[PDB]
């Protein structure tokens, strides 16, 4: 480990590798950091830049730092067919217990301003995720307890009418015995919902 806000790392790690340096260097930092990092490829290797400030020419790097293939890249350069394979390979590993989702700072999308402030102040933890408003869907089941009531049944009619609900379970102590129950079922089932 070493501090990211100084350049001590550059001569701290070459000293820890005994001058061999490393074999690959993934950068996000700009400015003087770019050159200070190439110093950790004395024996050459890969050096690859995510940051889009201070992009460099692969050839004047290969010259000034023999055996260093430099490529600044963006995830879009992979192409959609490759992403699928890569994502397949990753999901294989998440399911094997090798990779774990990062720490999450979660917010409701309607509260997105504050979320971007967290991010722009570097005060988020790991990954920020925004979660959409509540919604009923035609996929999956919806439970309406007391769905033989003044409105509980009226809600059921309306969920299927304008919320697209296609699967319902109405519940109550009486259950089917409730009056208007088998009548409300036939009414909703005719509306296309199980
Ligand atoms: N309607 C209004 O103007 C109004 C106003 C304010 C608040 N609310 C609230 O809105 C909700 C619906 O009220 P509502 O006006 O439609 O009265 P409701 O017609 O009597 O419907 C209430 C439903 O809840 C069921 N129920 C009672 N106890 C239950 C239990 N332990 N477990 C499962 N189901 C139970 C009843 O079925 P079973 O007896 O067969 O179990 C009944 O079908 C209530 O929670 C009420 O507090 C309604």
């Amino acid at each position: 480990i070493a501090d990211s806000r100084s350049l001590d790392f550059a001569g701290r790690f070459l000293a820890a590798t005994g001058g061999r340096g490393v074999d690959v260097v993934l950068n996000s930092l700009a400015g003087d950091f770019v050159d200070a990092s190439l110093r950790l490829l004395p024996r050459g290797g890969h050096f690859l830049e995510l940051g889009k400030a201070d992009v460099r020419d692969p050839d004047r790097i290969a010259a000034d730092h023999p055996g260093v293939g430099y490529r600044a890249f963006d995830l879009v350069e992979a192409g959609p067919e490759l992403v699928g394979q890569l994502l397949g390979e990753l999901m294989e590993l998440f399911a094997a217990g090798v990779l774990s989702p990062l720490p999450l700072t979660v917010r409701d999308v309607r509260r997105a301003r504050e979320a971007f402030r967290l991010i722009s102040q570097a005060r988020h933890v790991g990954k920020v995720v925004l979660t959409m408003p509540p919604a009923f869907g035609a996929y999956g089941t919806v439970l309406v307890t007391g769905g033989t009531g003044t409105l509980g049944g009226a809600v059921a009619r309306h969920l299927v009418a304008r919320h697209g609900v296609r699967h319902l379970v109405l519940a109550g102590r009486s259950g089917p015995a409730a009056d208007g129950a088998s009548a409300l079922v036939d009414e909703l089932t005719a509306s296309g919902a199980s």
